[PDB]
């Protein structure tokens, strides 16, 4: 007595493979580096500062899985010929941090050709942020305006780079979607789907107006957000305009990844949201008990995770507090369960009837 | 055969001991937390929006009667609410894009920062912020020290407008702030401004550098100032940090063992990176420069952690470097203990690990 039906006109300009990395924009990289390779469990892969011949910019680069956390701060100013990332310039670092602070400045994906799909996006209304540039003959990075000073890179870990060796693991595994709002969802829709092609991934059915860019394979996506109280509001003013919301990071075993996150929240790590209340995890045995097990049921309680369902899978998914002094960018924690013939991307959904299912409790609780 | 040590106990205001270091930071929270865990400081304070403070987002760390401040500036859209008087988001965004994650203020804790102020801007100070009385119970006035660094003034001893944090606790053994040094271009005239209104009488002791400490009567307020083989650290240090700044800070400890066990445990996994250790050769001679204050025992702790001992006509230091603390190397750590001196333990102890360096070339062409 119910079928959802969704479509895929699979509409890409370009050929879009994966995610690539993610690169925030700090003022001291080290600590930020640092701290969030205690947090969420990351290796230190990669660095490119002086101690690389970088005397511009020191990127350090987290790795957990297919994730790829990078860190760039601008080095004193005291030609960028030993930059490595060409498209870094110390002049809009300092411009960028000091309107929205510690947050993301790039989102990376792998494409078949760099040049080729920057050339497509700007004759499809892209704005251009740095032309096609050829690393060492190996390597192309290009990058356009995605939303307020949050560009997309194309790749098609980099030159210039050198590996860092000498365990950190929580069983993060790859980066399932990148998040942000911006103040009207409508000309920020037609704009980045305009020059990219990517459908719309529809969902299953709180001051906010949500909608889902993604590439034709789907594992590229880009939900976007719009306030209509409303925590997209707060985000707007202080973060200056559009920016990143949260990054969903898939976890082989969400379980395994919020008792680490956990464990450190107060010697160094991240915090997370107040959890349900106990008739949230009484109500999983009528929604997902064919899916989790009755001691499953007891870890999402313990760990706080919140559960949401779909018409193909089940979605284990936890917030955690703003990452940096704002109240702005955060990153959310995923498990999807099903769709598994390799997973279809956007299994289980993003969490949309979540706030019906938390305010139902919330009501529940009560009165008991 | 004998070293005279001279103290005029010049001090033209009552000058008590350290209270604070405030960082000025890009984002306090990720560098609070990364310094919260590397040396083990509980959080303590804080003064963001949760306080409401609409200006900043200042956070404390503390271990014993150390205190490490961690500021940095919110948006000026969201336009009073500030704790922090002398804080101005102009100064501390260009601040830390011309020095990156360093020392803004060292703050010294005086029996009245009204007068410490005046007698010091009467005596050759540059003034940095007027005395502001806070809430009726706390005095803050900054003067200038070297660089874009100020001298703080605390009267009657967080602060009003922070919000103590609850909630076992981290604790790796470190207990006070021994001794902030700073790194100018001449030393001369920042030793005879600093000490021009201070009134500080310089420390005498038992590279690339010069130094000379200052400090206060009782000698717990320790300034140590230095300028720029090969080439100096000191001058690196200038062209990084874009001038005269704080070099490092001492952070006395009553077990430097546990501390560094501690620290070095964590060194990969967010914590703080230390300099190479001593061949094994400083170590095999470490038992006939200090062998009547180290036991057999406790030399091995020294070679396995990489701790630096040195000796004066007074007593016993066991020291040892961290990494630069940032992007950027000029700011460090350096972790102390010092043995002797009882009579209450008397400031500087040991020195400042100025014979290191011969006993390092000795150990090196030993090896
Ligand atoms: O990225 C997104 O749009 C979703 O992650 C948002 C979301 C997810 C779960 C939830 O309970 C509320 C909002
Ligand atoms: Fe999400
Ligand atoms: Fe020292």
């Amino acid at each position: 007595f119910s079928k959802f039906v969704r479509k895929n006109p699979k509409s890409d300009k370009f050929k879009v493979k994966r995610f690539h990395h993610i690169e925030f924009w700090c003022g001291d990289a080290t600590n930020v580096a640092r701290r969030f390779s205690w947090g969420l469990g990351m290796r230190f892969s990669a660095k490119s500062d002086l101690s690389t011949g970088n005397m511009v910019h020191a990127s350090y680069l987290l790795t957990s899985g297919d994730l790829r956390f990078l860190f760039t701060a601008p080095y004193s100013p005291s030609p960028t010929t030993t930059a490595s990332i060409p498209s870094f310039d110390h002049g809009s670092c300092r411009s960028f941090f000091s309107s929205h602070g510690l947050g993301v400045r790039a989102v990376a994906i792998e494409v078949e050709d760099a040049e080729s799909a920057f050339s497509i996006s700007v004759a499809n209304g892209a704005i251009p942020s740095s032309p096609p540039i050829v690393l060492n003959e190996a390597v192309t990075i290009a990058e356009v305006k995605l939303y307020g000073d949050v560009v997309l890179r194309y790749v098609s870990f980099l030159p210039g780079f050198e590996r860092v060796e000498d365990p950190l693991d929580y069983g993060i595994r790859r980066l399932d979607h990148a998040v942000g709002n911006v103040p009207e969802l409508g000309p920020a829709l037609t704009y980045v789907a305009g020059f990219t092609g990517f459908h719309q991934f529809a969902e299953f059915t709180s001051g906010l107006n949500s909608a889902v860019l993604a590439s034709n394979d789907e594992m590229v996506l880009l939900p976007i957000n719009e306030p209509v109280k409303s925590q997209i509001q707060t985000y707007l003013e202080h973060n200056e305009g559009a920016g990143l919301q949260h990054l969903a990071l898939m976890s082989e075993d969400i379980f395994r990844t919020l008792r680490e996150m956990r464990k450190r929240s107060s010697i160094g790590g991240f915090d997370f949201m107040p959890s349900p209340p106990p008739t949230y995890y009484q109500n999983l045995k009528k929604r997902v008990g064919d899916v989790l097990s009755d001691d499953q049921i007891k870890e999402c309680e313990e760990l706080g995770i919140l559960v949401d369902r779909d018409d193909q899978g089940t979605l284990l998914q936890i917030f955690t507090k703003p990452l940096g002094d704002r109240p702005t960018i955060f990153i959310e924690i995923i498990q999807r369960v099903g769709c598994m013939m390799y997973q279809s991307g956007g299994c289980g959904g993003f969490g949309k009837g979540n706030f019906s299912e938390l305010f139902k409790s919330i009501e529940e609780y009560e009165k008991t």
